[PDB]
């Protein structure tokens, strides 16, 4: 009965912990590096640089974390849902033969180019809709996400076809607000261990500051360049596991328009906002151009 | 009383300079930065401009804020008359005798000035002998240490505690007036020739640059004449009225060389000089004196 509540509140255990650390961060960073540590060691000119410089990492950083978290993702549109009439003949209907007759008739008024692994129509029995191209359903947010490529646990949504460049764009951030960590802390961390530094607070978390950094950006960096492959031969996670079955048969490229198009369907025409987490990907996620 | 008047209505030019910074946040980062910089395509220039007018937002405020609830000092309490003083000097009905009683305490005292008349400067509401530099002010109703003048867009008296503090706030008020009107400028351009037409940028536009012009035309002159005064070693009002010591009165008798006067106020570790830390070096209650008095 109150299992939604536990259910609802643990998934954003990961989000909490996350932003503990982020948290942990800006503070060892600013107060126990900068201020204990280098404004310390009485060199105010690298002090302001780095203040400066963290605080532009660290907000397009947390910006990106923020669009990536919020943006809810992109359902399927009314026009692919089963009318009341049509849904109830797919119910009644006993044969799977003449089960498909129902979804083909539908189908083919909708823009679909995709079939399953036995050619028949993609269709989503819990949400009573015959998904798109490149959608997928998901047991975590119980619904079809458009473009869906992964549920990613630490955040609480689902990254898909709203969330994709955001989602980019703070792997992204996270690897240059890491390395900038470590690139800084690193003259310094060489300092705590050979005991030029024996600050009592600040060894703690400088030390921790660049450890934890350099571990996010190894973990990161492998996710950063699977990805890259991927926007480039646009194909989702999930078409990396199988891939998408058109008319003609399977086809891994069925979807791309080369290296330069494929990065313009997820990043945009206007090159200003390919930096910023504001939503420039083109199309709908409802229907996607194909290679043929 | 109209005291409890005068303290709700003295934050009246403290919100309203608020209102104006506020003002200029938005005109700066969303009318000017967003919608007029954004727009034009020009990606690196607008993370610079936002970069660089955050820095100059925070050292300004941050400034700011200092100068406002940084109280000011106050005499000790050995400055103070005790209850045995303060009744024969209440008893005593000749000023020739006044005078003794009052001279017998500030020579207990680190005191080397008199006022004009060579009469020790003793203070009746606060019933406290002045420290050197110090004044009474009736709108904080206090004596203020090293005091320099009763600001209202403050709220505060500008004394030993704020005088740093208020140099860095008109420092770092030019600074934001100066960094606006330069990137501005050339955005000015456009609206009055006609090269940008949007109906709500115009506004906040161009009352940027006249706002942050007239402030920097104005606040230029005050903060000019306190780099000569902090070279000189003289408050606004020992700008005024020398102060009267044992050998006559001397316009320079609290200058100890333009060096040494400046680390009197930003201290000598240089990387508080600029920041709004108090750095300030003695106590505000005694100064080094041009003589051999100290
Ligand atoms: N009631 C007051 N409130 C605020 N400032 C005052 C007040 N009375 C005098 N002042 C100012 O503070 C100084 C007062 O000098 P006084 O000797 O008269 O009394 P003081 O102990 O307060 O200094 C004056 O500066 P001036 O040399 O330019 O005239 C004056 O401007
Ligand atoms: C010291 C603070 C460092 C913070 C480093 C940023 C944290 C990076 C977290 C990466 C989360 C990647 C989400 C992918 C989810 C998934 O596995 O599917
Ligand atoms: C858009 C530009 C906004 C800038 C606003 C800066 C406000 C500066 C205020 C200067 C106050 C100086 C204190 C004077 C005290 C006095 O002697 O009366
Ligand atoms: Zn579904
Ligand atoms: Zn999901
Ligand atoms: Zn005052
Ligand atoms: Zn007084």
């Amino acid at each position: 009965t109150l299992w939604r509540c536990c259910q609802r509140v643990v998934g954003w255990v990961p989000v909490l912990f996350i932003t503990f650390v982020v948290v942990w961060s800006y503070y060892a960073y600013v107060v126990e590096l900068c201020v204990f540590t280098i404004f310390g060691n009485e060199e105010n000119g690298k002090t302001v640089v780095y203040l400066v410089a963290f605080h532009l990492f660290f907000v397009m950083f947390v910006w990106s974390y923020w669009m990536t978290i919020f943006t809810s993702p992109a359902s399927p549109s009314k026009e692919f849902y089963l009318s009341n009439s049509e849904k109830e003949r797919y119910e009644k209907e006993f044969s799977q033969e003449r089960q498909q007759e129902i979804l083909r008739r539908a189908a083919r008024a909708l823009p679909i180019y995709t079939t399953s692994a036995s050619k028949t129509i993609r269709y989503c029995e819990k949400c009573q809709l015959i998904k798109p191209d490149r959608a997928h359903h998901c047991s975590a947010c119980d619904s079809c996400i458009l473009k869906m490529d992964h549920h990613c646990p630490w955040v609480n949504n689902c990254v898909g076809f709203s969330n994709y460049k955001f989602f980019l764009l703070f792997l992204l951030y996270s690897l240059l607000y890491c390395l900038f960590v470590a690139a800084t802390v690193l003259e310094y961390f060489i300092k705590f261990w050979t005991n030029e530094l024996t600050d009592t607070r600040a060894k703690f978390h400088v030390l921790f500051l660049f450890f934890v950094s350099a571990m996010f950006f190894i973990s990161v960096l492998s996710l950063f360049s699977y990805h890259c492959w991927l926007v480039g031969k646009n194909r989702t996670t999930i078409e990396s596991f199988r891939a998408p079955t058109f008319s003609y048969g399977p086809d891994g490229n069925g979807f791309s328009l080369g290296a330069s198009k494929n990065w313009r369907q997820v990043f945009g025409d206007e090159k200003k906002y390919w930096l910023l987490p504001i939503f420039s990907s083109l199309g709908d996620g409802c229907s996607f151009p194909t290679r043929l």
